């Protein structure tokens, strides 16, 4: 919904998005007392083509209602164009995992993988294909809560059919999810560091896969390997992934 | 932790309908204590994660409380079908109870129920908890002399304070307005407020200064207390400490008259 600019107080810059800086701020509505929010800005939204692309993310996001998907609060469609969203105070997942590398237990890493699998099972139930599942698109709401935060080529995360044929399906999202799980267990390290994008497909074609992260339970790595079946029809769906991640998380909690 | 094994619950008959689904009575076989009759809240749409979160948040809310006039949380079953296990109030829903006992309940019993609910609400106020859905439909009857606030799941326009209707603002003051409506329902033996009036016409009447009339046999002191609950300005409404004290005095005056 359209928000009056007077109801938004722009605060500190908290990140840099594809369209411009992201700020934290305050939304003052008659409904709720003053609420801390995130504000996506758009440097070049004076251009109608750029504005259409920027605002398309808000249109997509408004369709969802899930505990692990960031909520759209509203939009300001007059220049400067702003998207108002739910604030995830701990910020981007990659930076969070890198900073907390030796303070986050394995059970926390598996929990994040599980939570994202519930958001993705929800998207799958709505026949929605994300096309860009990666740790860089996840936000941290609290130490125990992550959310899919961006609905705006990444060769290193892509399923072979997406690279080869530009085919993006529920099965290609599962491949990308497997890469995202690897990134979480690697504490925010990017896949195939130093490898050229053009060499990635060749290695993948040859049967090579991202290695087991240190301290990753073998059951969880077996789940990642299933996400990376070359044949998309052999990849699990999110119902099975969610169920398996829940069992893996319970086994880790029981161990510790 | 409040997780209970499903094998320890024997699901019995349906005893009512809640916001999330049917409520059943059943039996809880705890490891140490004797078999206990319990109420089981079910959730028709808990396959939806958003709905499941809301349903389980009611149990997490109820877990925070311990009061003689608030239904006790016994436990939860977090696997599908998701259930909330709670204290069973054998006489059931307050509205049906007041309607059936319309010619057998004395005024002192009606005032006692208003007083008991005011003690549960003073307790919730002491914990800075805003209910947002105070209504006779959310009250259960434990015995002829004991009522309990029974639901914490949450539009109830006909019970709502004007700021809640106009601005979606819910505060301790808006709960007092709703409590005033609940007191009116009790004194009316379970008749709903504004029967036949459309929800959209409610705000217009309130803003013309219209209020629910004095129930027959309601002591003028008690109706004066309901009118204070319905001050348009939220800052002019009493708090539950004052309401509890005034209801206690009114109950004692009725008992003395009898
Ligand atoms: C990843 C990046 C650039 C920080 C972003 C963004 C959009 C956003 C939505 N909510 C929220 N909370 C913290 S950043 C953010
Ligand atoms: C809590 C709610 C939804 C008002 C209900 C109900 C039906 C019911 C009858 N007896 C009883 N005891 C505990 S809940 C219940």
């Amino acid at each position: 919904y359209e928000i009056q600019r007077e109801r938004i107080e722009l605060g500190r810059c908290i990140g840099e998005g594809q369209f411009g800086d992201v700020h934290q701020g305050i939304y003052m509505s008659p409904e709720n007392p003053a609420l801390a929010v995130a504000i996506k800005t758009c440097k070049n939204c004076t251009s109608d083509s750029v504005r259409e692309k920027f605002l398309q993310e808000a249109l997509t996001m408004r369709q969802f209602d899930h505990p692990h998907i960031v909520k759209l609060i509203g939009v300001i469609t007059e220049n400067p164009v702003w998207i108002i969203m739910e604030l995830c105070t701990l910020g981007e997942l990659r930076s969070f995992l890198q900073v907390r590398k030796y303070s986050l237990d394995l059970a926390s890493l598996i929990l994040y993988a599980y939570q994202l699998s519930t958001a993705l099972a929800y998207l799958e139930s709505k026949r929605f294909v994300h096309r860009d599942i990666a740790a860089r698109n996840v936000l941290v709401s609290s130490n125990d809560c992550v959310k899919l935060g961006d609905f705006g080529l990444p060769i290193k995360w892509m399923a072979p059919e997406s690279i080869n044929f530009r085919r993006f399906t529920s099965a290609s999202d599962v491949w990308m999810f497997g890469v995202c799980m690897w990134e979480i267990l690697m504490h925010g390290v990017k896949p195939f560091q130093g490898v050229k994008n053009n060499d990635v497909i060749g290695r993948i074609e040859n049967g090579e896969r991202l290695p087991m992260p240190p301290n990753c339970p073998p059951t969880l790595y077996s789940l990642m390997t299933k996400c990376w079946a070359y044949d998309p029809s052999r990849r699990p769906r999110f119902t099975e992934l969610k169920a398996q991640l829940s069992t893996i998380l319970e086994e880790e909690k029981a161990q510790q």
